[PDB]
């Protein structure tokens, strides 16, 4: 354990870059075909 706000933000940060980025990654797979995907 680091210090919570430390080790926690470090894990919390793991979902920060994933939970927020993964979105542009899905929106990035819809009109990718435009036609009937």
């Amino acid at each position: 354990k680091c210090n919570t706000a430390t080790c926690a933000t470090q894990r919390l940060a793991n979902f920060l870059v994933h939970s927020s980025n993964n979105f542009g990654a899905i929106l990035s797979s819809t009109n990718v075909g435009s036609n009937t995907y």
